[PDB]
């Protein structure tokens, strides 16, 4: 994928009105509507508009973007960022999310998921699982055969692909 590519891929990530919305912020810093800003002012409307980029990340976002010096980035290129962004921040909150699930799952805390805190748990949302199913998903995801799920295991159960 080229950055034209990368571009229209960014783009197709999106709903229309949230490109709308993420370029009436970039524009309030463009002035001059060239269709580009300051790269100094990139963090700024990333975090505006909910992104966490941290110091160095910005700093490879710009030197990849401004290779020929202008010193700006133009709002395709930052549509590239801000997807890249997105994909990244929600990637965390899912890892950090499935290893509260985690610890609330396991609640002898001994670090991991026997039958009966597995059973518990399923049995506790309300649907109708019989003790087979239970058992099924335990097998299932118990990769060692330990009889537990440890928190590779869960993260794999819960993925899925993984
Ligand atoms: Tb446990
Ligand atoms: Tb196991």
């Amino acid at each position: 994928a080229s950055m034209t590519d990368q571009q229209a891929e960014a783009r197709a990530f999106l709903s229309e009105e949230m490109i709308a919305e993420f370029k009436a912020a970039f524009d309030m810093f463009d002035a001059d509507g060239g269709g580009d800003i300051s790269t100094k002012e990139l963090g700024t409307v990333m975090r505006m508009l909910g992104q966490n980029p941290t110091k160095e990340e910005l700093d490879a976002i710009i030197e990849e973007v401004d290779e020929d010096g202008s010193g700006t980035i133009d709002f395709e290129e930052f549509l590239v960022m801000m997807v890249r962004q997105m994909k990244e921040d929600a990637k965390g909150k899912s890892e950090e999310e499935l290893a509260n699930c985690f610890r609330i799952f396991d609640k002898n805390a001994d670090g991991f998921i026997d039958i009966e805190e597995l059973g518990e748990i399923l049995r506790a949302t309300g649907e109708h699982v019989t003790e087979e199913d239970i058992e099924d998903l335990m097998k299932d995801s118990d990769k060692n055969n330990d009889g537990r799920i440890d928190f590779d295991e869960f993260l794999k159960m819960m993925e899925g692909v993984q």
